[PDB]
């Protein structure tokens, strides 16, 4: 059901990376990775959360739609795509922690808790500040728990209205061309070692959907490219996409 | 509030072509066009009727979700990609015409003629065969009726439900990268002259939306690529795209 290819650690390797990518097949249902072990580790979700966060502020009504618009606090962070308003699509593709923190304040931590519980998300476990404990808090979750979390969004099968996941599946949206769609969330995690990138998403193509989720040791910045590089390399081998 | 712009009439003339774009700045309310006159020459939406068609389909329950499989009927026809099962994503992407009559046919004469009026669209005249009107049949549309059109869709305005729009909308995907996302639709007619070429939809910028509608002259169909690459000549051009 899993199914392990080391060839794949070729593509870590070409950039002395080390990380681990995970593929589920879901026509066949199937599974694949490079790394049996690391793909069931558990690393922070950093801002691959947005996900799950995008989905419960929908449901409880704290976001109306994809338009309201988030209005910076005026405090200048070193983030300059993040010191400007946002709305829902752009906060989720600048992954713009402060509109998110806001977000989960005004969740709190009962509602917080039992939504993740309901989705079966990672150890569930949100020890810690409300705001902050993807980041630094309790929350953990692995590349194979990802995928299966991801699956539930993609059927809409989540206990959350369908219009809810429907308006994040939107906001995923990534790249899309004649040949594939891919809807995704970036990660990196940054408090606690291990630092790691994350990208975690679906590759949508005409008559199949692949399921993904890779995470990489991430020391500095200057390689976060890699994260979707060593991806696109990965579908490409496996004639996923061209 | 419309302004007439001929230099784009040098990217048509490159390819010894004839056409218009229109384009609508939704935040300054304001439309730009290379022919006045032609933005409003009404012509059959051939396949760019999809949009609508698959709206009804929708809401009333013909198509149930993107998900649902309309087999292929068997008879082989000169569209390969049409010679296979579809769904509303693929049907939509490949343009499967045989589909969509289906789902004419399916919401019948009655149901069409007073959605089309409901959605104010083009010359609501669906005079002919329920399964064919649109490419020879009475009815008639323009580039700014498109526009009109496409902005009540895109802010969920339309007279059907808000799931029926978002799931157009989604099917309407056709490029997205990191600069934009483009929902639209091509269309030729075919059938009766004028031979001509639509492409209709939108740019999804982070703070603005450009609605465009284009048709050019279009006696093969050697020259439908034609249809994208003026469109975005033109966006180019007016620093929408990079
Ligand atoms: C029938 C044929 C040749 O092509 N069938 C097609 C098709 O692609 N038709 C072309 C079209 O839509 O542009 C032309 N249709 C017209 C036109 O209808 O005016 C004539 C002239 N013509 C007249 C009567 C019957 C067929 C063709 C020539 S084919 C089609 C569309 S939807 C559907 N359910 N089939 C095939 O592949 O077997
Ligand atoms: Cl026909
Ligand atoms: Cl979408
Ligand atoms: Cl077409």
């Amino acid at each position: 059901e899993w199914q392990e290819n080391k060839s794949w650690n070729a593509h870590f390797t070409e950039h002395k990376s080390q990380g681990v990518v995970v593929l589920w097949n879901e026509n066949k249902q199937q599974g694949f990775t490079n790394n049996l072990k690391r793909a069931n580790q558990a690393f922070f979700p950093a801002s691959t959360f947005k996900i799950p966060n995008s989905l419960i502020a929908l449901d409880l009504g704290v976001v109306k739609d994809e338009h309201q618009v988030f209005k910076w606090d005026g405090q200048t962070r070193d983030i300059a795509t993040w010191n400007r308003d946002h709305n829902l699509i752009t906060a989720m593709k600048y992954s713009v922690v402060p509109v998110y923190q806001e977000f989960a304040r005004q969740i709190g931590e009962a509602r917080m808790s039992k939504m993740l519980h309901a989705f079966d998300y990672g150890n569930e476990d949100i020890s810690g500040n409300v705001d902050s404990f993807w980041l630094d808090g309790g929350i953990r979750i692995s590349a194979t728990e990802q995928i299966s979390f991801l699956r539930k969004l993609y059927h809409n099968k989540l206990h959350v209205s369908e219009r809810s996941q429907r308006i994040v599946k939107q906001a995923m949206l990534t790249e899309a061309n004649g040949d594939y769609i891919i809807r995704a969330k970036t990660g990196y995690s940054t408090r606690i070692e291990p630092k790691i990138g994350w990208w975690v998403g679906w590759v949508e193509l005409d008559d199949n959907v692949w399921f993904f989720a890779m995470n990489m040791d991430m020391p500095t910045s200057d390689g976060l490219g890699l994260r979707q590089a060593i991806t696109k390399e990965v579908l490409k081998q496996e004639k996923i996409i061209p």
